[PDB]
């Protein structure tokens, strides 16, 4: 697999529903679904290093990661923690995040490179499973 593109986002499903697992309010969960609806991530993979860029219209974050290797980064709702990032098949990673303080909805994500030349993330906080979807620029 090569995860390397600038990847623009076509599909964007139950990020509210995640969001309220992660005791976001209503307002601002509405209003984070219309930024997610414009996510942009930039990858290079470099063997199993990977260097990631996840933008929406305001706001930007880098993701510097090797498989097998614990970083630090945040959850989606913004409270930093542990990772760390295995292979599930020759086009799917996923993501382990433990929290570095308190407690929490056991929280994931997942990358996947498609046949069809997709890319999907999902991102998980408890049972529920966002699913984001998205094809090169
Ligand atoms: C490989 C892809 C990764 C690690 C993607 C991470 C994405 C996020 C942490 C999502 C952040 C978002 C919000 C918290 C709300 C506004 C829009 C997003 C989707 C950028």
């Amino acid at each position: 697999p090569n995860f390397s593109g600038n990847w623009k986002i076509i599909r964007s499903e139950n990020f509210e529903e995640l969001l309220k697992v992660l005791g976001v309010n209503v307002m601002l969960r509405k209003i984070a679904v219309a930024a997610a609806s414009k996510e942009a991530v930039e990858i290079k993979q470099e063997g199993d290093t990977f260097y990631i860029k996840v933008s929406t219209t305001v706001y930007t974050t880098e993701i510097n990661f090797k498989v097998g290797e614990e970083f630090e980064e945040q959850t989606v709702d913004g409270r930093p923690c542990k990772s760390l990032v295995k292979w599930e098949s020759e086009n799917k990673m996923v993501c382990e995040q433990k929290l570095l303080k308190g407690e929490g909805p056991k929280t994931s994500w997942t990358k996947e490179l498609t046949n069809d030349g997709e890319l999907i993330e999902t991102m998980t906080a408890d049972d529920v499973v966002c699913t984001q979807v998205f094809v090169r620029e």
